[PDB]
């Protein structure tokens, strides 16, 4: 049973900083709120809930060796750096993540939740859906020897090409041990592909995905650059869009009847315009499309927020590095978003995107995840960058 | 900067001789045009835009030993005869080609576009999509033994049987790396197989060919000769029509009212009608199917243009000899199609047919792909074999 | 550069308790040992070199649950409970250990090399070698239908039958990135095999792998239960033996004229009897095997010890709660073994096994590891278990 | 068809497992795996036989000469770069089963161990030499 003393209260729900409190935790959970057992003192602290990162790839880093590498390297290293990236995530404030691919997450899921590793929770998708030659496509520029070893994907590795195929990937993400579904809508622009934004998924075969993903109880995020993928997921049903570069006029309003969430990820295209430059880092396939469309997400990202469209937090760390996700808040305030929106976009949106009500707010019968920061975020929000208390589940990890 | 020297240009665009004129070429474009920096003269020569072939085969060449070749060569070796193949075509005029079936053609585009061998541009159809038994299918003509160790073909080796293996053939040739589609709609003549006009595809599996390709920018040729696969092709949306050796006045009704494209091809049929009285040359499965088809393509030609339909250059080469491929200007002309408008249909139409709009005519901010002949080709057509002035994207390749 | 100050200095060379000396860290190694820059006190603490683990399983730890989990679990949950057992191992003041066993240990020692995680210095000896149907042999006890779809297991999984075989199983180990050589020359006893100490290798067989191992480098320890295949394994060459349950007299004289080391370990034997009388903590195969091998450890080890065998430190953890490795020492000296000769067996003469001159011993030019212990452990051995300084190549992990 | 000059050509070198010349050095599980361990087909060997149908594949698939690599490399993804990796007995067999088809046989080889072991089997030429010692020397002489 731990008091923990705030001098500055962050009401998520509604967007203002109150007055000194104190919360009661037992059990794991908040227990009561009251104004004014050990004693934790943050007397000259902003107490505010965990964050929580819609967008990140703790199975991976981005290096001037990353493509090199998918052929030396097993899964088995990967685990050993994401316990790395998982701690470094953990401290910097993020008590949540929702992990958009990769096989060795739903592993780290299970050994934080065990208590072998310390780390935040995971929400992990599990392998990725595609088609054919698509952005998430497991043998995209291979040579002719080895994709005939290794033979054409099928829908148990993802790769689906009608609407029973479809049906069965998301049953096998099911059986794979999978929390949520993530598709390609479109091409991207660090895989080994010539496109970036044609429509790689068809209306039925999206809609299909939907349909199985809703009776295992799932939510269904897809990634989309151009603007008729992008436009086919949102008319299908999808939960999230991931970067939606080219949207205009027509899918805003889609998104706005439809109630779609937006994940803008501001700082993956500022880390690829910034490392276009450089000769060697990207391969020459890669190279136009990075330094083509990672320099238009900030605009399109300003017009969606003006335009009235739901944002929540993303970063798609991964691509940048682990444990820097709070610079993302500047940006978003560099861009125009005020600063308690930007705030309020990782505690109760993100949980509204993640559809779980037991996090978010600092209220009687939630999760005890509390973070505390030196100065006050919304007056600099510089101050995101300087997390000196977090505790996750009623456990302190950082003092 | 190259100023070039004309006597007499020719406008491709309305169709006639015009007088003097001089080019100014820069950056591998063409900037003016005035009447009248390095000094080009090509003073007693004809000048006219380069030529495009709508219609090769790079990867091969017709010969006695031609089918025994198929389980003894590798595609090194067809790499190596196609150097030579691809630098013939470029000296004769030809600074374009389309080339529809092969995997040896995207790897020689992109070779010769680095700059490692010289030859015109390529726009590679890859792998040809067909049907179980058809006349594109690999493994026509095989004993059982060596059918169980290859299995049989799939999506992934071209050949579809339904509508979903259709979708995932054209999202496979758009993985491999290819800029068109060419599917056979009903059978051949120089294949091991007992049809030449069989319908070997269905209007709802050619319908699912064309509707993936347009998501992926794609056009579609269609290789046939038969009545009903051949209206079937025209009626899905196809783009080009290859033989049509049985074409009827509905079909050229469809023709017309599509706007769909011929490609007569004299000269395959020339040969194979020369080359069917020999023996040994062809099968025997194969030289009555030769020797019935070959001498019709002349006659329905005619017929073609007589009646209004839009008639583009290409000589399927590979069953001629590499080279000699403006010969097929004659034949056109003694079948009856004027001097000029054979000129036109390798220029304008042919880009038309291509769908690239920087090439076909010698006018500002195209590119400057010039050729020029000895005589004057509208009086005396033979002109069209003496070429002495070859030009590529602003590169001198013959003076 | 740091002076760590020691109340009385063990001198692993000779066996004695000197008296207060101050040691000079620089550069990861130890510089000078002058009798008496950041300091280091430790004035009431005996201090004494890092010690060594000559036989561990950390890619594993048993339970009741131990057989049934060798179908569910991938690599990477045995990654991520390794890197717990590490952490473990290395605060309990083992600086190096051996790895006799597993493909999870070379990506562990590669991880901690780089700084990823924390843990011990490895020296992995990876897949082990066997015959068919020996006691490593992966495929023990599997039913009809998956020893089917698996295959039969050939030099590359690390069954061997032949001379080839062999020598091309130490060329895989060597191509995996292994330290040392590992081979189950009998039995044993936690497999779900029939035989706990049958001869299971040929001496032609043994003498192969010896001569393949001595080319790139390698020490062999071999697995032996029974006395025939023992006296195979000390005839050909090995450099340690694993058990030695059922050594005679013929085989200690083998032993001490060949200087083949022995590794007793203690703690495997008491748990395995201690476990036995349990009901289902192990298979009907397993219970009678364990009861009666695991209960004569204790009589060899000692007999071994007064007829002048070399004797090292090892514990066979992975069976033992890993974390705890120093209950052996107790052990040992219950056994007989004099405290000196227990703390010189970790220290001196584990690196003579490992054949390594750069650790063991506090002199110059050695690597840094020193631990120190609260109370003596001459006087009382139990001290070895309070480790309260912990400090791996100059770094300090515990103070 | 093409212009260039008169080439005498070794083809696919022969290796032991691990080899400097292995073509699955440095991959991953699964695509080691799918390929499948090499074999005397793919250059690979490990005993007298498998050299003996290596060479034979060799001069099936149409090459002029053999080429061996002895010991390890430096370009290669693999840890040592001077170890012996041949076996006297192996070499021998590779050099007696070439005498037969009427080739030579050129050597790879950086270490001493393993130059030593092929300039005794009898090869016709080594390739780098880079830790020749005085013994050597005599025996490439003799
Ligand atoms: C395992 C994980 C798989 C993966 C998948 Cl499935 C998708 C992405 C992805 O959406 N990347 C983006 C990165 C990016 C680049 C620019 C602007 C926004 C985002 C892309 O290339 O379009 C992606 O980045 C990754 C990734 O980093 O690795
Ligand atoms: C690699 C390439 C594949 C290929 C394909 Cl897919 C189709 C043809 C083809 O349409 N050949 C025609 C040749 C021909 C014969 C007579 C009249 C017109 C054309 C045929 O046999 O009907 C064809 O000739 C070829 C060819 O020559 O090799
Ligand atoms: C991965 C690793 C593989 C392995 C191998 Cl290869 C050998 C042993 C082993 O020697 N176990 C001993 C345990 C034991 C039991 C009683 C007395 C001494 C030792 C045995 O069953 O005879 C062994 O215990 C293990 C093991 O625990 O897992
Ligand atoms: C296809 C061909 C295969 C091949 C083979 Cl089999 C051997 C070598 C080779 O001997 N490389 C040398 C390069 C080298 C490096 C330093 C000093 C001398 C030579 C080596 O890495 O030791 C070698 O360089 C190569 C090569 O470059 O590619
Ligand atoms: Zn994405
Ligand atoms: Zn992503
Ligand atoms: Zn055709
Ligand atoms: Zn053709
Ligand atoms: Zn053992
Ligand atoms: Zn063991
Ligand atoms: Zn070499």
């Amino acid at each position: 049973p731990v008091a923990v003393q705030c001098g500055r209260l962050f009401d998520a729900r509604s967007g203002q900083l109150k007055g000194p409190h104190t919360l009661l935790v037992a059990d794991g959970r908040i227990r009561q709120v009251l104004p004014g057992a050990r004693v934790v003192d943050l007397g000259d602290k902003v107490c505010l809930p965990g964050w929580t990162d819609l967008h990140v790839h703790l199975g991976e880093q981005s290096s001037p060796q990353s493509y090199s590498e998918d052929f030396r390297l097993d899964p088995v290293d990967h685990a050993f750096r994401a316990v790395g990236y998982a701690e470094k995530t953990l401290m910097a404030g993020f008590t949540s993540v929702r992990d958009l691919g990769g096989e060795v997450s739903p592993h780290l899921r299970d050994a934080i939740n065990q208590g072998l590793v310390r780390g935040p929770r995971i929400f992990a998708a599990g392998k990725s859906i595609a088609t054919t030659g698509g952005h998430a496509d497991p043998t995209n520029g291979w040579n002719e020897r080895l994709a005939h070893l290794v033979g054409a994907p099928g829908p148990a590795e993802g790769v689906v090409n009608s609407v029973d195929e479809a049906r069965q990937a998301v049953r096998q993400r099911y059986k794979e041990g999978s929390d949520l579904i993530k598709i390609t809508a479109t091409g991207g622009v660090l895989s080994y592909a010539r496109s970036g934004d044609a429509p790689q998924f068809t209306v039925d075969e999206i809609k299909a995905v939907v349909d199985t993903a809703r009776d295992y109880g799932f939510r269904v995020a897809a990634h989309a650059h151009g603007t008729e993928g992008m436009k086919r997921a949102v008319q299908a049903g999808v939960t999230s869009i991931e970067h939606g570069t080219y949207m205009d006029d027509e899918v805003m309003r889609l998104m706005k009847q439809h109630g779609t969430w937006y994940v803008p990820t501001f700082y993956a295209g500022r880390f690829v315009t910034e490392k276009a430059a450089i000769d060697g880092y990207f391969p020459e396939v890669v190279r136009p499309k990075a330094a083509r469309i990672g320099a238009l997400i900030s605009q399109t990202a300003a017009k969606a927020y003006r335009n009235g469209v739901r944002i929540a937090f993303g970063t798609n760390q991964g691509v940048g590095p682990h444990g820097d996700n709070a610079r993302e808040f500047v940006y978003m305030v560099e861009a125009g978003i005020p600063a308690a929106y930007a705030l309020q976009a990782a505690t109760v949106h993100a949980a509204q995107v993640l559809g779980v009500d037991d996090q978010g707010v600092l209220e009687p019968g939630k999760r005890a995840d509390v973070i505390a920061l030196a100065g006050n975020p919304l007056e600099d929000i510089n101050a995101v960058l300087d997390v000196r208390f977090v505790m996750k589940d009623g456990v302190i990890y950082k003092q």
